[PDB]
């Protein structure tokens, strides 16, 4: 049915991958429509499906949603992964915008000139070890629960675990002094819908 | 309920959209400005900053960092975030397009004093051929005075703030968009916004 969400993006991770993780974790089946030529982009534009002429775009519930955060916020709410009230959403939002800030740096490394790259990567790795991983370890340490917010699965656990996988590609030792994050990574990775999303053949896009 | 407390530099920066939103909602707030390294160090050493950065807003017993987290909370608390999940989708779509355009403008004075004319020209093209058409199209399709749900929402507030910023950047980009000009005057005459717009308000000055 026109009821499987359709994700429109290039055939890469890029700015669609966190949506791909969130839907998989919510157990939602979806289709992908890949931009592989200028004509794929022109057709979406001409059909009037791109509010600001840009992808990501997700067809969902009769809507043509653009802007990653709008897409993510809607999916999270629809599948009850956005906390139970305004205060839980503020915690989730705080946490995931920190994650998004870090992801944005990693995502913007290739734009750097060939020589800037390593110096900029080294600073990212330092922020992971000294700023971001301590902040999230502290959240889990302080309430003792198996999830970041509300004592249940939320998009914050899913976005964080996604980031732990990307950080592993940078330096597999960055998580080593953070046992609670390692346990979170394992716990979330073993959830049936996520485990299915992580074995080969599933959607999940490569680096 | 005490007044929210806004921790930032004494500048527009990444706190200004929060100032507009609170003022629009008729909410009184305090500001504590960072004017030295000592000010930042104290916030950090006190544990007030999750990721050691500002903006930070003390509100309802939380120490909220990340602009989007701050804005999302305030918008929901004062009924400026639409009436349901699909209205929030439209609002989110709109305001992230606004946020994208604002981020290019904010990141313009970090350009080398040479290739900034190129960046400024790309910005003006996107305003005229991409962003202003998109919002004019939205208003024309439904004819109503507000972006979403015939009701004031953060989307009207964030757009009109951007309209004022575009205007200081270039008086003319709005010329061929009358519904945007119309939205700007209407929102600007709401009592709370009208007050925020007069001199003496917490509205921070530009960066000339």
């Amino acid at each position: 049915m026109a009821e499987k969400p359709k994700l429109h993006y290039f055939n890469a991770r890029g700015r669609m991958e966190s949506t791909r993780w969130l839907l998989a974790a919510a157990g939602v089946e979806f289709e992908e429509k890949f931009i592989k030529s200028a004509e794929d982009l022109d057709k979406l534009r001409n059909d009037g499906y791109l509010m600001f002429q840009q992808v990501p775009m997700v067809e969902i519930d009769g809507m043509k949603l653009v802007q990653t955060r709008a897409i993510l916020n809607y999916i999270a709410s629809k599948y009850n992964l956005y906390g139970k009230d305004i205060k839980e959403r503020a915690l989730i939002d705080m946490y995931i915008e920190g994650i998004a800030d870090l992801g944005e740096m990693i995502l913007l490394l290739p734009v750097c000139p060939p020589e800037e790259k390593d110096a900029k990567l080294a600073l990212i790795k330092e922020k992971i070890k000294n700023r971001y991983f301590p902040a999230f370890e502290k959240v889990l340490h302080h309430h003792g629960q198996d999830y970041l917010v509300g004592n249940k699965l939320s998009r914050a656990d899913i976005h964080l675990v996604e980031l732990l996988y990307y950080v592993e590609e940078l330096d597999s030792s960055l998580i080593s002094s953070f046992p609670l994050l390692k346990a979170l990574k394992t716990r979330i990775s073993n959830l049936p819908t996520v485990k299915k999303f992580l074995q080969p053949g599933s959607p999940r896009k490569p680096p």
